[PDB]
């Protein structure tokens, strides 16, 4: 069977990472050989950049037309920039295929794209004066990048509206954490803490997958060979139930980037309301779920509202994320600030891919 998978990818500057690698990256989560309803992408932008927010809504818009494309003729890769890169023979057709016209159709349509991404970056490449205005006519929240509100914005998914085939297409989150002077933000540290907390308020998916905003998935079916091992040249694998003491595997297992692992892994747990999670019944709530997944009876606004509180600057102060929990904030022996950590005490499993 399939569990729900949630990705997270961490950007936080549009100068030194082009929106269009990120795009490319994002649009191979969000055609992913697998349940779209079971496959989430959660995108942290720590430099609450309107360029970034702006080219993920034309990204997700894109991926209206792309995803079914990709998945009606099994294309890959399925980043639309490396697809296009690799040669076709076209001699070996009498005559123009259904496929061919479709794909010239979906190039064009890329290039157009790409013709507006680099618009927006044109746009941004200097600074107005009384800050970015949304295409709305509102005051942009993140203008003031050390100082602005928590703000999620939810595209795709159950109420985003359709691919070209009329089916639905997997959620896409923009997240961008609270930043205020006197709070340290433990940088990309503190970004994937709080997008485990997101993650866990809006769909909370068993296994989460970690992807730099450059890492485009190669392969469709890389989340269905993930799941033919986490339940029951070559890849990085681990697998352990620990009860135990001396036996096995002693102690913490850290991992980094383009690994799925299970989510329980991080909270500790020996097989109490104590908030070492810090102050959101509904986050601990999430933490004492079987098989993930949110109370149906909750709805999207109201847990949209707790969402925006578990980022929210100062929650992790008297908790112990950072500490034991989740991405650990490094210079004092660690060694981290490289990694997840996967507490030895219980089930633990994680798959990499190439
Ligand atoms: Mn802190």
């Amino acid at each position: 069977q399939l569990a729900a998978v949630d990705i997270f990818v961490s950007t936080v500057d549009p100068l030194k990472e082009p929106p269009l690698v990120t795009a490319n990256t994002v649009l191979s989560i969000l055609a992913v050989d697998y349940p779209v309803d079971k496959v989430s992408c959660y995108v942290s932008d720590d430099g609450a950049a309107m360029l970034s927010f702006e080219s993920l809504a034309e990204t997700s818009e894109f991926a209206r037309k792309w995803v079914p494309f990709c998945k009606k003729y099994s294309i890959e890769p399925r980043a639309p920039e490396w697809y296009f890169a690799a040669k076709i023979d076209y001699l070996k057709d009498k005559v123009q295929t259904s496929f061919v016209k479709d794909r010239r159709a979906m190039k064009r349509e890329y290039e157009e794209f790409k013709i507006r991404i680099n618009a927006l970056v044109s746009k941004a490449l200097k600074c107005p004066e009384e800050g970015w205005v949304m295409q709305d006519g509102t005051p942009w929240p993140g203008n003031n990048t050390r100082d602005h509100p928590g703000m999620i914005q939810v595209f795709l998914g159950q109420n985003g509206g359709l691919d070209a085939e009329g089916n639905e297409l997997p959620r896409l989150v923009y997240v961008s954490r609270e930043k205020r002077p006197g709070f340290q933000h433990h940088k990309k540290a503190g970004a994937m803490n709080a997008l485990v907390r997101v993650s866990a308020v809006l769909t909370n998916g068993p296994f989460i997958l970690n992807l730099d905003c450059d890492h485009y998935i190669n392969n469709s079916k890389a989340l269905r060979e993930a799941m033919c091992f986490l339940m029951d040249n070559r890849n990085t694998v681990f697998f352990d139930i620990n009860l135990r003491g001396l036996d096995g595997i002693q102690g913490p297992v850290y991992v980094g980037t383009g690994c799925v692992f299970n989510r329980t892994a991080l909270y500790g747990y020996e097989p109490s309301l104590e908030k070492r999670f810090g102050q959101s019944a509904v986050f601990v709530a999430s933490t004492l779920m079987e098989n993930g997944g949110v109370p149906p009876s909750a709805t999207p606004e109201n847990l949209l509202k707790e969402a925006i509180h578990v980022i929210s600057c100062g929650y992790e102060d008297k908790s112990d994320w950072g500490m034991e929990i989740g991405w650990i904030y490094g210079s004092v022996t660690e060694d981290i600030l490289t990694g997840f950590k996967m507490h030895a005490r219980g089930w633990r499993s994680i798959y990499c891919m190439p």
